[PDB]
């Protein structure tokens, strides 16, 4: 058997305790493995209150009266961020959304296309030096063996302020790899056909319901 | 009058304790003023014996047998890169170099590289994160006020591992400019005349042996 080394206890919308109550795809995390974790990918799906599957923007930025995007607190002259009029894409619509923790740095691939491009001596060098002491940091910031934790990321698309309802109901996710702190990756061979089940597939009540139960 | 905050007791070759005995242009540096160093910008020129000025590839990175470059220690197939058979171009050559504490910013090349695969608004915030790292790095590694240290930097160009010799001679040094821990920048308002004065000017073997008494 196999045994998973990140579990999920759950992934739900949940608002921030602000006056604008700001809404965030919150996803419960535990360690379960006897070793750090430095990096993972979790696909999560969305769901509307009867089962039917959802096309998110679901990395969109909020838009601001004054056209600011992305940005909280107040501007210069005074206006409020929290009133979010809009929403601004990032990546495409989608039914799927594969969120990455070291989101901050370029993926491996990226990283490996730079490698392979021709330049001077010194900034290959330049780039290995950037390289190692990128993996350090996010080594510094694994999940350590037995940690919970909640990691969340803003969801604004099919959110209304005014009202405070969202049309996602459900969220399912599934770990599809991880990467420990010695540089050995993990991955779900039952990722594959939990994204082929349910991407894009209505589900039923009762499965969303007890998804994590 | 205007006393400088940021001394240059010597500026010399050594060679490390390794069998290789590579050669480093080292600065002894001593901090003359009251407040913490956390910047520099100091210029160095070269001499021969005969006090005619040298051209160098001041930053220049070693090569080894196998033709890697910059690399320490042995290579899988037993190639020895202590063994220093060329030399390789950073900077163009020159008769002058200004040595820095801290970087300014990445290479241009690897900027340019990252904006195409990242987009703008992840290198700016990028940028952001990588100036205040490398300037919170200074500031615990500056140099405390009236303390003397050494800053050492590796000069290949003109040297002969096989016999030992350098060509440089004379290294003599001055500060452009300083910056201390809170932000503020001097500038050595005598850097200019003392430059016009020296760079590509023969000077008396006397005047450089006694530069730094």
């Amino acid at each position: 058997n196999e045994n998973i080394p990140l579990f999920i206890n759950n992934s739900k919308i949940q608002y921030d305790d602000t006056p604008y109550h700001w809404p965030s795809n919150v996803i419960s995390l535990t360690n379960s493995s006897e070793k750090a974790i430095m990096d993972y990918e979790i696909t999560c799906l969305a769901y509307d209150k009867n089962g039917k599957p959802l096309e998110l923007y679901w990395d969109a930025q909020n838009v601001a009266a004054d056209g600011e995007v992305g940005s909280v607190g107040f501007s210069p002259a005074g206006v409020d961020y929290g009133i979010v009029t809009g929403i601004s894409p990032v990546s495409p619509k989608s039914y799927s959304h594969t969120y990455r923790k070291m989101q901050q740095s370029p993926p491996q691939d990226i990283i490996s296309m730079f490698e392979k491009q021709q330049g001077k001596a010194w900034v290959e060098n330049w780039l290995k030096e950037w390289k190692q002491m990128e993996k350090e940091y996010a080594k510094q910031n694994a999940i350590a063996p037995g940690k919970n934790q909640n990691d969340a990321f803003l969801l604004f698309d099919k959110w209304k302020q005014s009202t405070g309802e969202h049309g996602v109901k459900y969220i399912i996710s599934c770990v599809k790899q991880v990467t420990f702190n010695d540089g050995s990756v993990w991955k779900n061979s039952a990722y594959e056909n939990w994204l082929k089940s349910f991407q894009g597939k209505e589900v039923s009540n009762s499965v969303l319901e007890n998804y994590y139960k």
